[PDB]
DNA sequence: CCTGGACGGAACCAGAATACTTTTGGTCTCCAGG
């Protein structure tokens, strides 16, 4: 690189030595970039003694009367030499229309990211924050937002550019070991610079394949605030043809001070001064530049803020006799790696058991990452480590003491960390929008950052790239630009089988001693791929019977309030019984159950719930098995003959829909094409790697599940299909003391489910779709509100 | 008031050598001295 060259004329160009806003980071820029630049000299404000000054080209900004054409004058300059208003000191006025100069040919968007802005801190209002209150009461906003997990700066940052889950975009954390690049990825060092770790398609790249200019998203650590925001101003002052639409701003306040004083500490009240304070920079400058009701704003964060002391840290030397043999990313997660990459002699079944239910209150949580919850989608990236850490919030994890000897001195100097499972309280986020595009004064509820990439191509007139948000789920945020979604198209259409067997047609070594109206209540799941299934009706349930699988694809029924649990009679204990609407070539059979010494079986509808004795022979149908093991049959026995009933108690009726997951690649998605791996022994009778159940009632609980006038209301789960308990260190106990704590640890989203089997619910109701796509986005998260 | 040392491996930051990732001292406050 020719550094002798000028950036006379080119600061911040958007286009050899260069002048660009990451020349630095680079070590790139011409010789008088900082003389040139990042002009400094009386600060960043008007003030009356320099209105009207002669223009000096030595100042940061200008208040000459000339600064308004030139588009360089302070933000304050209206305000302290014109006579005008702050921004924040004006009406809330909605904005029904973008009023935008002519040239303009779409409103401009600009993002606005704050580091470790928990949701919370919104409820200091306009006495510490009024240039964000202002936007978040006259825009639209949610409560709070969900980061993706680990929670995380870079992982969330790249998420919110590319609309994908880590495990996809790849930045899967702030440092990461690639062993097929056999490099590290480091917040210091050159590595992160190369496009080799960085997936998916960011907006930036979106918007200029599809003729929207993009300004930069990226800030160099060295260029102050004041400069970010007076470049984007000096941007949108550029010809109709250089001008850009979109921008981005970063912050790395108000993160830092939360580390040192905590996020309740009186300290955090300074530094959120301070961003709202620039805030109000950007809101004078485009009132300045007569944008103010033209550009929409958006005002979003990373991840929240918990509080975390060095009186809460394990150490794994207290379980492990060799931590010197292994790596470890510490804190509030933990990925544990062979200190030798590829390292033959690395053993995790040891590690793990020694480090599962060791200690009585124990504060983390060892899984392999096929095994963590999967509403975290962390695991289908060669970056992820086999072994994890989920650890407890409030708490930190380290490798060993450095002399385990030394005694207590009481000397800590940080009281806050980020990084636990995205759905602690903590951990949740800032959503503003504010601008022509979005609502008026309107409150959304929570939703997931990888929605917003969605959002942002619409208010940008773009097209997507594909990626993990529902295209449509976030269409209340908008007043207009919203996306027409369309239901997926079925592929395979199923039988309806009648009765066209003998019971002595069937050799399966078993033993036994309106119902649409009723139990499907939003249509037949659609089956989005080819395949030969059938329906089959009961009293009590409806299923679809899959042929390749030998089991349903899915099982509904319903369950009014006034519902009664009953007893298995102890003479049908081990009744199974032929199904005569389906062939014996495409049964399930008791022979390979009896010779596979690991694995026992269950029922999608429970025998339980059967409405009478007579009703309850169908419950034992061999088209109603499922492959369990005895562990997890505890599991799902608790949840059949105990949740269920509280459930439709609680939520006057409930309707459920339960079935298989097979998820061999951990990659989130059904699988296919001879990727399950586990068979009932000597059988093809195919081994879930999770079950599922979807369970809707009535969000106005005064109307019964069945007849439901209005919006639904829904919780889920995908709970993992395990030969042991060992994730829960109290199993040995009684189920009530610990089946339900592991069910809210596995909930889930209805899309989540999606993905996994291929099936589309909710078809037929009486809801706009929009609406039924965000029932479809909700996650249960069992947390207080904030 | 001044200097040095310890803090403790967990947070962030910004100096080095281990050599652009990895590792370490500092942070604030107290202790020991002059
Ligand atoms: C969340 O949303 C994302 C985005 O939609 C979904 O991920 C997509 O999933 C599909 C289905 O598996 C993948 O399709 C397959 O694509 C490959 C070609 O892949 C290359 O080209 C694409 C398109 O440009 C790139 O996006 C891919 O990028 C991956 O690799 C680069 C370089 O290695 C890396 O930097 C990226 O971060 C990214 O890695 C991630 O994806 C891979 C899987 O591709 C995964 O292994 C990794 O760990 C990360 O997760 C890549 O450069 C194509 O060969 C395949 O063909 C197969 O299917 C066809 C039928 O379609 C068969 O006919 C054929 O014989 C093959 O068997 C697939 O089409 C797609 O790559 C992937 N995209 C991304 C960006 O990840 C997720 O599934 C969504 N998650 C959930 C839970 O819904
Ligand atoms: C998983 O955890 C197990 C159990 O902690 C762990 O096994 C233990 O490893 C240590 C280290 O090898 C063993 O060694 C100890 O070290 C001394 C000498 O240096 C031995 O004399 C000790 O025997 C004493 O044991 C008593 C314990 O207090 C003493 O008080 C007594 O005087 C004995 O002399 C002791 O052996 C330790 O023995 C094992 N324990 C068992 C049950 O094996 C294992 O290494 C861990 N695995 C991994 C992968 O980390
Ligand atoms: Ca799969
Ligand atoms: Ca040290
Ligand atoms: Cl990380
Ligand atoms: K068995
Ligand atoms: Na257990
Ligand atoms: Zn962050
Ligand atoms: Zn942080």
């Amino acid at each position: 690189t020719n550094t002798s060259g000028s950036c006379k004329g080119r600061c911040f160009e958007l286009q050899d030595c260069r002048c660009d806003n990451l020349c630095k980071s680079y070590s790139s820029c011409c010789h008088d970039f900082d003389e040139l630049c990042l002009k400094t000299a009386r600060g960043w404000e008007c003030t009356k003694d320099r209105c009207g000054e002669v223009r000096n080209e030595e100042n940061a900004c200008h208040c000459s009367e000339d600064c308004l054409s030139r588009g360089d004058c302070c933000t304050n300059y209206q305000v302290v030499c014109k006579g005008e208003s702050h921004w924040v000191d004006d009406d809330c006025e909605e904005i029904r229309v973008p009023e935008c100069p002519a040239g303009f040919v779409r409103p401009p968007l600009i993002i606005f990211s704050v580091d470790g802005f928990r949701a919370s801190y919104m409820k200091k209002g306009s006495k510490v924050m009024p240039n964000i209150e202002k936007l978040r009461s006259c825009g639209t906003h949610a409560p709070y937002m969900r980061p993706v997990y680990p929670t995380k700066t870079f992982p969330n940052l790249y998420t919110l550019a590319t609309g994908l889950y880590p495990e996809s975009h790849g930045i899967v954390g702030n440092s990461m070991y690639d062993p097929v690049f056999d490099a590290t990825f480091h917040l210091r060092g050159r590595e992160k610079f190369n496009h080799r770790w960085w997936g998916g398609q960011p907006l930036w790249i979106t918007a200029t394949k599809q003729g929207v200019r993009a300004g930069t998203f990226f800030w160099s650590v060295s260029i102050p605030h004041e400069r970010r925001i007076l470049t984007i101003l000096q941007w949108l002052s550029l010809p109709d043809n250089e001008r850009p639409s979109v921008y981005a701003f970063y912050s790395e306040q108000p993160d830092f001070s939360g580390h040192k004083y905590g996020p309740f500490g009186p300290e955090m009240t300074n530094p959120l001064r301070e961003i709202d304070k620039t805030v109000g920079q950007l809101m004078d400058g485009l009132k300045q530049l007569k944008l103010h009701r033209c550009v929409n704003v958006i005002f979003v964060g990373d991840h929240g803020m918990e509080d975390v002391t060095c009186d809460r840290t394990e150490f794994l030397s207290n379980y492990l006799t060799n931590v010197d043999d292994i790596t470890l990313v510490p804190g509030t997660l933990g990925r544990i790696r062979p200190k030798i990459p590829n390292n033959l002699k690395y053993d995790p079944k040891a590690i793990i058991a020694n480090l599962t239910c060791k200690k009585p209150d124990q504060h983390f949580k060892p899984y392999m990452k096929q095994h963590l919850p999967k509403r975290l989608h962390y695991a289908n990236n060669r970056r992820i480590e086999d072994l994890h850490l989920l650890v407890e919030r409030r708490w930190h994890v380290a490798r060993k003491p450095l002399d385990v000897y030394k005694k207590p001195s009481g000397k800590c100097f940080f009281q806050g960390d980020h990084g636990f499972d995205n759905k602690v309280n903590s951990m949740q986020t800032v959503f503003v929008g504010y601008g022509p595009t979005f609502k008026y004064r309107t409150k959304v509820p929570p939703f997931e950052n990888i929605e917003l990439y969605n959002v942002m191509c619409d208010l940008l007139g773009l097209k997507p790239a594909p990626n993990n948000g529902t295209h449509g789920s976030l269409n209340h945020l908008l007043r207009t630009n919203t996306f027409r979604p369309t239901l997926p198209e079925e592929v395979s259409r199923p039988n309806y089988p009648g009765i066209m067997y003998l019971q002595s047609d069937f050799d399966l070594g078993c033993t036994c001693d309106s119902t649409e109206e009723r139990h499907l209540l939003y249509g037949r799941p659609a089956v989005l791929y080819r395949t030969s299934y059938d329906i089959l009706y009961h009293t009590d349930f409806e299923s679809g019977y899959s042929e390749i699988f030998l089991m349903p694809l899915w099982t509904s029924y319903t369950i009014s309030k006034q519902a009664e649990v009953s007893s298995i009679p102890e003479h049908l204990t081990n009744c199974v019984r032929p199904d005569v609407r389906v062939s014996p070539g495409f049964s399930q059979n008791c022979l390979a159950y009896k010779n596979d010494k690991q694995m026992s079986y269950g029922f999608l509808f429970p025998p339980y719930l059967s409405s009478s004795p007579e009703a309850k022979y169908d419950a034992f149908l061999v088209t109603n098995m499922v492959p369990m093991y005895p562990a997890f049959k505890r599991v799902w026995t608790y949840f059949q003959r105990v949740l269920v009933k509280k459930y439709a108690s609680e939520r006057n009726g409930v309707n459920v829909i339960s079935g298989p997951i097979f998820d061999y690649n951990y990659n989130g998605l059904r699988d296919i094409e001879d990727e399950i791996k586990q068979y009932v022994e000597g059988s093809s009778i195919p081994v879930p790697t999770h079950y599922y159940s979807i369970i809707t009632s009535c969000l106005d609980f005064t109307q019964p599940a069945d007849k439901c006038d209005g919006p639904l209301s829904v919780s889920s789960f995908i709970l993992p299909h395990r030969p042991d308990n060992d994730e829960s260190c109290n199993s040995s106990e009684d189920e009530s003391k610990w089946v339900e704590e592991l069910m809210k640890m596995h909930t889930a989203r209805v899309r989540d489910i999606e993905h996994l089997t291929g099936l589309d619910f909710y078809r037929k109701t009486s809801r706009s779709y929009s609406e039924i796509l965000t029932l479809k986005t909700y996650l249960h998260t069992y947390e207080s509100e904030i």
